[PDB]
């Protein structure tokens, strides 16, 4: 691979590894809002989802780093077949988002995201013009999923803001809004990147697409999980 590609892969792998190790340490040391439960997150494993996500992401990038230094394909599921790592991660991200917000249809939303990602995987491994049909079907399903998840997220954000008066509550709400903006705005770029890649309109080269994918992953995973975590710890739920 090119110097830029290997450098971006190494930077992304190191960033996600550091983020995973910090999130795991914080989760293990977290003692709950009361500061008395030794294993608060042990009996609430959903709070660990973020951590696992990062770990999986890190592993994926590790494989990429190996593929960056060898002429032969590395771990095919995480390097060869596109969007499989996303198939594994993004549904967990949606589940975590709708769990911290106590939103309805969290499992339904996660399954919809998984189905959209599997449709995308089929589209990326298809041959034109059938690839266009797969992309159109995925686009309709993702439009429906995006509208549904936004409607739930907006209604939970309004509910949370209605009963958030403490300064710490306001700070946690700002972090939650930052995480929501990262989740919604950034996710819209992935379809734009696919439609702008060598597939369909070939304008952006492979290297720039890969670097943009790495940056979007790093942001929308590391910063997203950190914000979610700031919000979960520093937002009193009993204010409902
Ligand atoms: C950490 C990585 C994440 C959250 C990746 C998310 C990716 C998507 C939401 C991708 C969506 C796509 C479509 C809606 C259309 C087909 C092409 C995709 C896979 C880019």
């Amino acid at each position: 691979a090119s110097s830029a590609v290997i450098t971006a892969n190494w930077i992304s792998f190191l960033a996600i590894s550091a983020s995973f190790i910090i999130l795991l340490v914080i989760s293990l040391r977290y003692k709950g809002p009361g500061g008395t439960e030794s294993f608060y997150n042990g009996f609430k494993e959903q709070n660990m989802l973020t951590v696992f996500i990062n770990l999986w992401c890190a592993l994926a990038y590790f494989a990429k780093v190996l593929q960056s230094h060898s002429n032969d394909n590395g771990f095919a599921p995480l390097t060869v077949i596109p969007y499989v790592d996303y198939c594994t991660t993004c549904p967990l991200l949606t589940l975590d988002l709708l769990w911290c917000l106590d939103a309805p249809y969290k499992i339904s939303s996660a399954v919809l995201v998984f189905t959209c990602l599997v449709i995308a995987v089929a589209c990326s491994l298809a041959v034109a013009p059938f690839s266009y049909c797969w992309f159109a079907m995925g686009m309709v399903l993702f439009t429906f999923t995006y509208v549904f998840i936004l409607s739930i997220v907006r209604q939970r954000l309004d509910f949370f803001t209605l009963c958030a008066r403490d300064s710490n509550a306001k700070q946690s709400l700002k972090h939650l809004k930052t995480a929501v903006f990262i989740y919604f705005g950034i996710w819209l770029l992935f379809p734009l990147l696919w439609l702008l890649s060598y597939r369909a309109a070939n304008v952006i080269s492979n290297d720039i697409n890969h670097i943009f994918h790495c940056i979007l992953d790093v942001i929308a995973k590391s910063v997203y999980g950190f914000a979610l975590l700031y919000f979960k710890m520093y937002f009193d739920k009993k204010l409902i």
